[PDB]
Protein backbone atom coordinates (compact mmCIF):
# COMPACT_ATOMS: atom_id res chain seq x y z
CA UNK A 1 0.00 0.00 0.00
CA UNK A 2 1.68 3.06 1.21
CA UNK A 3 4.39 2.00 4.66
CA UNK A 4 7.27 0.11 4.02
CA UNK A 5 9.78 -1.70 6.08
CA UNK A 6 12.17 -4.73 5.61
CA UNK A 7 13.21 -6.07 8.88
CA UNK A 8 15.79 -9.55 8.91
CA UNK A 9 14.00 -12.31 11.03
CA UNK A 10 16.09 -15.91 11.64
CA UNK A 11 14.14 -19.01 12.42
CA UNK A 12 11.30 -18.45 15.17
CA UNK A 13 11.56 -15.07 15.10
CA UNK A 14 8.24 -13.21 13.99
CA UNK A 15 5.94 -10.28 13.03
CA UNK A 16 2.59 -9.32 13.90
CA UNK A 17 0.00 -6.91 12.22
CA UNK A 18 -2.43 -4.70 13.74
CA UNK A 19 -4.84 -1.85 13.47
CA UNK A 20 -3.65 1.59 14.65
CA UNK A 21 -6.43 2.76 17.50
CA UNK A 22 -6.45 6.36 16.05
CA UNK A 23 -7.87 5.56 12.92
CA UNK A 24 -11.48 5.27 11.99
CA UNK A 25 -13.17 1.18 11.16
CA UNK A 26 -14.20 1.80 7.73
CA UNK A 27 -11.67 3.49 6.06
CA UNK A 28 -8.87 0.98 6.91
CA UNK A 29 -11.36 -1.94 5.54
CA UNK A 30 -11.64 0.19 2.46
CA UNK A 31 -7.51 0.45 2.18
CA UNK A 32 -7.28 -3.65 3.05
CA UNK A 33 -9.31 -3.93 0.39
CA UNK A 34 -8.30 -1.67 -1.92
CA UNK A 35 -4.46 -2.02 -1.15
CA UNK A 36 -3.95 -5.43 0.53
CA UNK A 37 -0.97 -5.98 2.56
CA UNK A 38 1.82 -7.34 1.21
CA UNK A 39 4.28 -9.33 2.22
CA UNK A 40 7.80 -10.19 0.65
CA UNK A 41 11.20 -11.93 1.00
CA UNK A 42 13.49 -10.20 -0.42
CA UNK A 43 16.56 -11.58 0.53
CA UNK A 44 18.05 -14.76 1.76
CA UNK A 45 21.45 -14.46 3.43
CA UNK A 46 22.93 -17.17 5.57
CA UNK A 47 20.53 -17.62 8.85
CA UNK A 48 18.51 -14.55 8.04
CA UNK A 49 15.67 -14.05 5.93
CA UNK A 50 14.81 -10.37 4.93
CA UNK A 51 11.03 -9.91 5.16
CA UNK A 52 9.91 -6.98 3.64
CA UNK A 53 5.86 -5.56 4.69
CA UNK A 54 4.02 -3.20 2.22
CA UNK A 55 0.98 -2.00 4.57
CA UNK A 56 -1.57 0.65 4.26
CA UNK A 57 -0.86 3.31 7.17
CA UNK A 58 -3.48 2.01 9.11
CA UNK A 59 -1.63 -1.04 10.00
CA UNK A 60 0.99 -1.33 13.12
CA UNK A 61 3.75 -3.58 12.20
CA UNK A 62 5.84 -4.59 15.58
CA UNK A 63 8.14 -7.29 15.76
CA UNK A 64 7.84 -10.20 18.42
CA UNK A 65 10.80 -9.37 20.50
CA UNK A 66 8.62 -6.36 22.14
CA UNK B 1 -5.77 -16.28 14.98
CA UNK B 2 -7.46 -19.37 13.84
CA UNK B 3 -6.62 -20.50 10.06
CA UNK B 4 -3.11 -21.55 9.12
CA UNK B 5 -0.74 -21.78 6.37
CA UNK B 6 2.58 -22.51 5.90
CA UNK B 7 4.87 -22.21 2.90
CA UNK B 8 8.12 -22.01 1.61
CA UNK B 9 9.29 -18.59 0.14
CA UNK B 10 12.75 -18.14 -1.98
CA UNK B 11 13.84 -14.49 -2.67
CA UNK B 12 11.74 -12.18 -4.57
CA UNK B 13 8.78 -14.64 -3.78
CA UNK B 14 6.18 -12.91 -2.10
CA UNK B 15 2.00 -13.28 -0.56
CA UNK B 16 -0.64 -11.12 -0.53
CA UNK B 17 -3.21 -11.24 2.30
CA UNK B 18 -6.80 -9.36 1.49
CA UNK B 19 -10.34 -9.28 2.98
CA UNK B 20 -12.98 -11.84 2.18
CA UNK B 21 -15.61 -10.14 -0.10
CA UNK B 22 -18.22 -12.68 2.11
CA UNK B 23 -17.70 -11.68 5.63
CA UNK B 24 -19.22 -8.07 7.26
CA UNK B 25 -17.39 -5.50 7.89
CA UNK B 26 -17.21 -4.72 11.95
CA UNK B 27 -16.52 -8.42 12.66
CA UNK B 28 -13.14 -8.70 10.63
CA UNK B 29 -12.45 -4.98 11.95
CA UNK B 30 -12.79 -6.93 15.90
CA UNK B 31 -10.68 -10.44 15.15
CA UNK B 32 -7.92 -7.96 13.75
CA UNK B 33 -8.39 -5.83 16.81
CA UNK B 34 -8.27 -8.92 19.24
CA UNK B 35 -6.38 -11.79 16.91
CA UNK B 36 -3.96 -9.94 15.47
CA UNK B 37 -1.86 -11.50 12.18
CA UNK B 38 1.04 -13.14 13.07
CA UNK B 39 4.33 -13.82 10.55
CA UNK B 40 6.72 -15.95 11.53
CA UNK B 41 9.60 -17.24 9.74
CA UNK B 42 10.17 -21.35 11.11
CA UNK B 43 12.78 -22.36 9.52
CA UNK B 44 15.01 -21.44 6.53
CA UNK B 45 16.68 -24.71 4.61
CA UNK B 46 19.05 -23.32 1.64
CA UNK B 47 17.24 -20.65 -1.03
CA UNK B 48 14.11 -21.38 0.96
CA UNK B 49 12.38 -19.92 3.46
CA UNK B 50 9.19 -21.01 5.36
CA UNK B 51 6.98 -18.57 6.11
CA UNK B 52 4.04 -19.08 8.60
CA UNK B 53 0.86 -17.07 8.83
CA UNK B 54 -1.72 -16.77 11.47
CA UNK B 55 -4.54 -15.08 10.70
CA UNK B 56 -8.44 -14.80 11.49
CA UNK B 57 -10.76 -16.90 9.01
CA UNK B 58 -12.03 -13.37 7.16
CA UNK B 59 -8.42 -13.02 5.65
CA UNK B 60 -7.86 -14.30 2.39
CA UNK B 61 -3.66 -14.92 2.31
CA UNK B 62 -2.92 -15.64 -1.74
CA UNK B 63 0.66 -16.78 -3.38
CA UNK B 64 1.38 -14.05 -5.88
CA UNK B 65 1.76 -16.31 -8.48
CA UNK B 66 -1.26 -15.89 -8.87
Amino acid sequence: AMGFLILSRREGEGITLSLKADYPAEELIRQLREGGIRILVTDIIGNQARVGIEAPRGVLIVRDEL
